């Protein structure tokens, strides 16, 4: 199976293999900084030790992570501008955790920055939606997104709540679903879907709960092993 | 129970509860950066997370943790000047992971600038002592520790193996007894000795499966809660 975003940071070994063990031996991890940087080098460590440590420590668990970068709104550093520089150097796998938060004309630069960039990479992005204003962000995400005219398939919304599906639909992007409840299932009416438990640093396994409640059963191969395509694995 | 030294920032929520259902209700965070930074600001951020998120986490799970902050030696950024500045700003419960493990010169000039400060500030220090030369390098860890007069209430030498116990008995200094192996408990000949698991980022309950194993008992509140003295709390 696969569940595209976890912070991995924010798991132990333990946790890790209870993973391995229930299906989900394939991950995507993304940073984030539980704490507003002071300098916007510590994020690029944060990337280093996102990059190569953390797989090791994955695999060592038996299960293999597919690291992401970026910069989310929570955490965006004074000079921002020098962690797109390193960006725009190493090679990628996805722009992982970037977004809006507070609508701030802040976060628009930061992201908008970010998502412009990933077109000229061709990299794939993991925005994420608010839980507060989940419906008044998502839109200003989706309007940023569509200004870039950027491609249906670099980019998928994440924590698409009940009451928002029908706004993310009225697009070509893909949109995930995060169990954290699990009557998303339902959900399943129609098929740019993607199961996350989005484990964090705070019961890690609801990627597979419900990814298997699905009595339609095998079409369900592309809510679980469906993120393969987009993150091109 | 206590636990002195014990990587937060590696352990997971679910990790975490564990220990607030086994006694290990107390617990001492040191600060590590599992690879080596890019720059000596990053370490300051990396303390931000420790010290102003990681207690929340923990009482969040039941477990009243007491931070440390310090540069270990496998992670000394370039300008370690610069993490030292910020160190002798902000007050401080005491100092985590510092120590020699190659010798170099480097560590000795990471290791003493901190030691010595930390006589300024009057700060317990962890230092840690290597799993290789854990006798080749404990001696001119203790020989440094010697020339700065450093008082032996405010330094606790760790992962004091069963052979080298006799090296640091002809100090005065605090021995730290990683239990990781269980047969520690014989070493309580002796009443300078504290449990820790370094429960880090790889099971994580060793410092009551021996610290209990003592049929001694009560006088072992002294190897369990004796590590309140030197932290002092
Ligand atoms: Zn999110
Ligand atoms: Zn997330
Ligand atoms: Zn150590
Ligand atoms: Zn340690």
């Amino acid at each position: 199976y696969f569940d595209s975003h976890l912070h991995s940071e924010g798991l132990g070994f333990s946790e890790l293999v209870k993973l391995k063990e229930n299906g989900i031996k394939e991950v995507c991890s993304l940073a984030f900084f539980p704490v507003k940087p002071k300098y916007p080098q510590t994020m690029i460590d944060v990337f280093r030790k996102l990059t190569e440590f953390e797989p090791l420590r994955c695999e060592a668990a038996g299960v293999k992570m597919h690291p992401a970068v970026g910069i989310h709104p929570r955490c965006i550093p004074p000079d921002y501008e020098f962690v797109l520089g390193y960006l725009e150097e190493g090679e990628w796998v996805a722009f992982g955790e970037i977004g809006l938060e507070l609508v701030t004309d802040e976060e628009i630069e930061v992201l908008k920055s970010q998502l412009e960039l990933a077109k000229r990479m061709d990299v794939p992005c993991i925005i994420h939606t608010p839980r507060g204003n989940k419906l008044k962000a998502t839109r200003k995400t989706l309007e940023i997104l569509e200004s870039l005219d950027f491609p249906a398939d670099l980019a998928v919304i994440d924590h698409v709540n009940f009451e928002t599906l029908d706004m993310v639909l009225e697009t070509e992007y893909w949109i995930g679903l995060t169990v954290q409840d699990a009557a998303r299932i339902v959900a399943e009416h129609g098929e740019r879907f993607m199961l996350n438990s989005d484990a964090g640093y705070r019961v890690a396994e609801a990627a597979v709960k419900i990814e298997e409640a699905v009595g339609r059963e095998e079409m369900e191969k592309v809510a679980r092993e469906n993120a393969r395509k987009f993150l091109r694995v």
